[PDB]
């Protein structure tokens, strides 16, 4: 199994690493039908989403998507710095696949 | 997908964006039968609710409703500032569709 | 829908608003069979419970019950101050129906 | 219903109250096969456990066990004072039936 | 049941204790298909993971894996120090089987 977010990110297609090294600026959360999602933005404009579950995802991802959202909320509320993001870049805004935080 | 709360809110009928820019003055949670809901209030005078789950909600939303409540709770205890809200105004008090916190 | 706890509390018989204006003194949690419940007391000498799930509750309340417990735990933990509590007074100790915080 | 932990404890056999009045010294968690449990010790040498879910446990407790582990985890992290513990003494280490905290 | 992580660790084949005594340097989380895992790292360069739920786990382990992931996250965010950890050395990174915290 991978050691880093970078090797892990490298196993899928349509992905790339973003080096952020900054806390999240804004957090948006929606329960609107067909739009149950989460969106984060960074000071320099970058915007990422945690997509609404759907057919693209596998059953194992269902529990993982929920965990990712819980993660983004506590991180924002604590103003915790995000190191890197592994995002699928075939979606607008880009979709979050993995995240890392460094101390 | 949408990139801001405003963009998202407009995809629905009967919604309106509210610019709070202040924390939740009041928080009410209820386990009472048929009133299993949350109510929040702002110093501005405005009150908002997270509806009792019902027939008007799609399955996708069932789980998002639970998260919104979790979120409002921590937001209130943390005294986190809310940026703006997207609410259905065909309900009283107005129903919460999405939320955004900034800075 | 109600705009306030007083309002929601009034929709029930054997109900009563207690104006606390104080944080919790003690928190007791039990996982002993048939007594899976939480009890809280205050400096004023009052004691309330979040009842063990039973046939006195309709299905919609099951999720809400657990939530009340999560709310009460963290509230005690954060030394958060309670504003008011709507409770059913036909139980000993009085059973929590809803809670409000403010400030 | 029971108004205090000492009252509650008294309803079962093979139980006894341990007045700790001290924060938790160590916290141990195992996700190992059939050793899915939590262990806590205090400076006064006493050690306790929240048991692996099993035959002794009725369906209702099942949810209770989980919550209990959640409580100990946060109690440890915030260094909050446990007042008393209602434990089953027919287990080694003694088994937690109910916890109590006071501030 | 065991009373100490070490003792617990001995009960298993292919395990081994590592004395860390330090906080988590980095935390990585992935919701990508089949790589739904958590990876932790320390300043000494030690990397450990919480494996993807697979055929190697029994049903009771499934819930404990999720809890193991919650703990490492909050533990990281709170800058809490890990004392020891029992791991499976037949995987790369070594897989966490239990963790202990002190003081
Ligand atoms: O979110 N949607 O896709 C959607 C589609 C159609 C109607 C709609 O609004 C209806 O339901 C929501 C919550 O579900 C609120 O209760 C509104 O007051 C109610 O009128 C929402
Ligand atoms: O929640 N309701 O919709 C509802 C409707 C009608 C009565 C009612 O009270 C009954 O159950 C509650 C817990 O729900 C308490 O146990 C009260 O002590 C009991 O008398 C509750
Ligand atoms: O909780 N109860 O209602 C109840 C009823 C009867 C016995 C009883 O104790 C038994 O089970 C618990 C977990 O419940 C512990 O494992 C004790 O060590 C075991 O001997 C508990
Ligand atoms: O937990 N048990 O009872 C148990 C019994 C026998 C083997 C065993 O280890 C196997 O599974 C664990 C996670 O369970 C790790 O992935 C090990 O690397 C793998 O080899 C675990
Ligand atoms: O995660 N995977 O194992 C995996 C395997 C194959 C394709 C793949 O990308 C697809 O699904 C992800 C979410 O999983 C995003 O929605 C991407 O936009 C979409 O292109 C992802």
């Amino acid at each position: 199994a991978p050691q880093t977010i970078t090797e892990l990110c490298s196993e899928y297609r349509n992905t790339q690493i973003y080096t952020i090294n900054d806390k999240i600026l804004s957090y948006t959360e929606s329960m609107a039908g067909k739009r149950e999602m989460v969106i984060i933005t960074f000071k320099s404009g970058e915007t990422f989403q945690v997509e609404v579950p759907g057919s693209q995802h596998i059953d194992s991802q269902k529990k993982a998507i929920e965990r990712m959202k819980d993660t983004l909320r506590i991180t924002y509320l604590t103003e915790t710095k995000i190191d890197k993001l592994c995002v699928w870049n075939n979606k607008t805004p880009n979709s979050i696949a993995a995240i890392s935080m460094k101390n």
